[PDB]
C-alpha cells in the first residue's frame, strides 16, 4: 500500500476527488503522473489561495510532475485588473514569491504563462476539437439569457479544458469553483482521444462578512498576504463567527484549511488544540467562545503571513508591482 | 470621376455593397485599399465559384491589394471532406489552378492558408477581443436550440470576423451566404479600433434541380469544373428552367453571372444576344424557349469549362489530388 500514503497525502483536506478509484488506479500503475492547477492572476493574493498552494506542495511530495498555469488570458477574458496584461503578469510574479515563501517547493514546479500555450497552433487546434464535441448547451451548463452573456464566456471553459489536454494531464487540481470546467473535460476526453483527468477540488474559504467567496472585492472581507498585523486583527475581529456553528463559519475554515494545514500545528487559546476536530467539538459544545477563537486565529494567522509579507514587501521591484496592482 | 470607373468595375454584377458611399469614400482617398475573399476548400470547384473568382479579377484590376484566404480551419469546423486536412488543402491547390486557368491574374493575388493565421497568438488574441464585444445572442443571429448547435459553430463567425481584422482589410468580398458574418464584423469594428470593412456580396447560383445553392451535395445539381462535355449537356438539359420565368431560374443565372461576365460575350441561339438583358426580355416575352436556352447555355458553358478542365486534369499531381478528393 505505497498507494495508500500517496493517496492520503493527495486527498488530505480536499472537498472531493473525482474519482478516488481512478486516482488509486493511477497511483498503482507506477507510471509518471502529470498534474496542474490553473488560476487567474486577478489581484493581490489573499489567504484563500494558500489552501491550493499547500495542495500543490502535497501533490509534488506525492510524486506528481506538477505545473502551475498562470491563466493570464483567462483573467483577461474576465476583465481582471481592467484587462491590463502587465498588471496580470505582475500578480503572477507575486504568486510565485508567495508560494515559495509559503513553503511550496517551487524548484520542482513548472510555471507556465498561458501565452506559451496561446502561441501554439496545436493548442487552438484543440480548442476547436473540444468545441466540436460539446453542444452550446453542454458548454453553457459549464458556466442568464443570450443577450447578456458575451461570447468570450463560452470560450473560457473551452480553453480551460484545452489547457488540461494540451498539457497532457492525468490530474486537474483546483478550487470547487473549477468543478464545472473539470466535468466538461472529463465528459469530453474519451471522445477526443485525450486522457480523462482525475479532478481534485480544494475548499474555497468564505468571505469574512457573512452570508460569498473570499476575494479582492471588499478588502475588509479578505485577508491579503500583505495586510498588516493590525489589519488582520481588525478583519478577523469583525468576522462572521456564529457561536457553536461550523457551517459557513470562515474563522473556523481558516483554522481548519490554513492553520492546521501545517503538520504539528497547535492553537493556544484562553486550552491548547492539537487537532482541528478537537477545536470544532469544543467550539460546538459552546466550550469555545467566538471572541476567544477570533483572537487566537488572528494571532496565528499573523505568524503565517509575516514571512510571506516579508518576502513580497522586502523585494523592491515586487513592492513596485504590488503598488501598480493596487493602483487599478 | 476616376472613382466612377473603379467603382462600376467593383460593383458590376454584385448583389449588394454595404455601403456604396463608404466604398466611394475609400476609392476617393487614393490610399491603398486591401481586400480578400475567404472560402472553405470543401470539395471540387463547381461553376458557382467562378462568379466570385471573376469578382476577384475585377477588384485586382480596380487597384485593390487582394488576398484569398484558404479557410481550411473553417472547412474543418464544418466537417468538409470528413475533416481530412490533406484533402481540404488539395481542394485549395485545385482552386488556385482553376482561378489561373479562368483568367484571374493570380500573380497579383496573395494566397493565404488559414494555418498561417492560426500560428499567430495575435490572431487568437483578436478572436478573444471580438468575442468580448458580441453577446451570445448577437453571435447567434450571425449563424436551433442549444442542445443541437455544437460550440465550434459559434467560434466560426468569431474567426471569420477576426480573419478580416487580422488581415487589416478595407473590403470583404464574399457570396451572400457570408453577409451575416460581415454584418457582425461591421457592427464590431469600431468597438475594437479596427477598420469597418465594406462588404461586397456576389450572387449564389441556384441548384439545377429546382425549388437551394449549387454544391457538391447532389452531383447532378451542380456543374463541376471537371465534368465532361456530355455531363454538362445532361445536367443543363435536365435543369429547372420555367418558361418566361427569371426568378429562381439557374439556367438564366448561369447565363447572366458566368457567360455574360465575359466582356464581349455573345450567345448564339436557334437570334444572337449581345447582352444579358436582351436575352432576358426575349425569354420573358416567350420569344426564347427553355430548351433552346438550355442547349445554347450548355454549349457556351462547355467552352468556358474546357480550358479549366484541361489545366486541372492535364496536371498529373493535381489529377491525383482530384481523385483523392472524389474518394471521400
Amino acid at each position: 500500500v505505497d498507494v495508500e500514503e500517496r493517496f492520503n497525502r493527495i486527498a488530505r483536506n480536499t472537498v472531493e476527488i473525482v474519482t478516488e478509484e481512478e486516482l488509486k488506479g493511477l497511483l498503482a500503475s507506477g507510471a509518471r503522473i502529470k498534474g496542474y492547477i490553473g488560476y487567474e492572476p486577478s489581484g493581490v493574493a489573499h489567504i484563500g489561495w494558500l489552501v491550493w498552494m499547500y495542495k500543490v506542495k502535497d501533490l509534488v511530495e506525492a510524486g506528481v510532475d506538477f505545473s502551475v498555469l498562470e491563466a493570464t488570458w483567462h483573467a483577461y477574458i474576465n476583465d481582471k485588473l481592467g484587462g491590463d496584461m502587465d498588471l496580470i503578469r505582475a500578480a503572477a510574479r507575486i504568486v510565485r514569491r508567495v508560494m515559495e515563501a509559503a513553503g511550496v517547493p517551487v524548484e520542482r514546479v513548472r510555471f507556465v504563462d498561458a501565452e506559451e500555450l496561446a502561441s501554439d497552433k496545436d493548442y487552438w487546434g484543440l480548442v476547436i476539437r473540444v468545441a466540436k464535441r460539446a453542444s452550446l448547451a453542454r458548454v453553457r451548463r459549464a458556466l442568464a439569457e443570450e443577450a447578456e452573456v458575451d461570447a468570450s464566456k463560452l470560450i473560457y471553459p473551452l480553453m480551460q479544458v484545452s489547457d488540461i489536454f494540451y498539457m497532457d494531464l492525468d490530474i486537474a487540481l483546483g478550487g470547487m469553483d473549477q468543478r464545472k470546467a473539470h466535468m466538461l473535460a472529463r465528459d469530453v476526453a474519451e471522445k477526443l482521444g485525450r486522457k480523462k483527468p482525475v479532478a481534485i477540488h480544494t475548499p474555497i474559504i468564505s468571505s469574512l462578512q457573512g452570508p460569498v467567496k473570499m476575494s479582492k472585492s471588499k478588502p475588509e472581507t479578505a485577508v491579503f498576504v500583505v495586510d498588516s498585523d493590525d489589519d488582520i486583527r481588525r478583519k478577523i475581529r469583525k468576522a462572521y463567527c456564529p457561536a457553536k456553528q461550523v457551517q459557513g463559519n470562515p474563522v473556523l475554515e481558516i483554522a481548519r484549511y490554513i492553520l492546521f494545514a501545517r503538520d504539528g500545528f497547535t492553537l493556544r487559546v484562553d486550552v491548547e488544540y492539537t487537532s482541528y476536530e478537537e477545536l470544532e467539538r469544543d467550539y460546538t459544545d459552546g466550550r469555545l467562545h467566538p471572541l476567544d477563537l477570533k483572537n487566537a486565529v488572528a494571532e496565528s494567522l499573523i505568524e503565517v503571513v509575516r514571512p510571506i509579507r516579508g518576502a513580497v514587501l522586502g523585494d523592491p521591484a515586487m513592492k513596485r508591482a504590488l503598488e501598480a496592482i493596487e493602483g487599478k
